């Protein structure tokens, strides 16, 4: 149940971005499957649900203003292909971001 | 707030300060420590055996006599940065590794 914060993958078989393409398929949710398997998301087949393949963390029902690298920041700050791909200057920007966003409309 | 605070600032400052989390536990007979839960950035909740990290919000249950705190606090919270400032990024992997090793 705990995310992987390793620096190895949990599914290195879904490392690719082409083995990562392959399992969205036909894909009608409102956010892009090319956006999503950059950011390491692959996906199960039920709903718009998809899993990182490096911390394993699991994400569903994308609105249209939800972020693939936005999401695996707020849920999944310790991954480490978050890490390797944004670096931390940006993962930061997001979750004072996203702190922040939530004392102003309150 | 069901995410969990990623940045440098605490979620709850009331609670940064050891003896104000170190109060909220008062008489505590569950199997883990109070003093090493508190230095780990934890205070109670009041509801069983709940804790919470004021820094990065973090809550945890149901404390096994094998479960240490600070374990615990990178399994669940790796992106603490009480965590981070406390352990350092060396402690914090090789904690990860051994749990990632057992799964
Ligand atoms: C795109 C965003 C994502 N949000 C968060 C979200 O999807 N999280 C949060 C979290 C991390 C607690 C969580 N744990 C489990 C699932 C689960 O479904 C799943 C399991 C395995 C998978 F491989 C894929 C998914 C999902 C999930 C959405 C908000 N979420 C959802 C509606 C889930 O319920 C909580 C609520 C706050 C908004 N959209
Ligand atoms: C000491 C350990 C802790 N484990 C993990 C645990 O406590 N987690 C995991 C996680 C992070 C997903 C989670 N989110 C919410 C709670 C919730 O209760 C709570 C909310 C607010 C609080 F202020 C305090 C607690 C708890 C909690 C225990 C294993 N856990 C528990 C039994 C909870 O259910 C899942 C299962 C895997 C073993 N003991
Ligand atoms: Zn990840
Ligand atoms: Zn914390």
């Amino acid at each position: 149940n705990f995310p992987n914060s390793t620096n190895l993958p949990r599914n290195p078989s879904m490392a690719d971005y082409e083995a990562r393409i392959f399992t969205f398929g036909t894909w009608i949710y409102s956010v892009n499957k090319e956006q999503l398997a950059r950011a390491g998301f692959y996906a199960l087949g039920e709903g718009d649900k998809v899993k990182c393949f490096h911390c394993g963390g699991g994400l569903t029902d994308w609105k249209p203003s939800e972020d693939p690298w936005e999401q695996h920041a707020k849920w999944y700050p310790g991954c480490k292909y978050l890490l390797e791909q944004k670096g931390q200057e940006y993962i930061n920007n997001i979750h004072l971001t996203h702190s922040l966003e939530e004392c102003l409309v309150r």
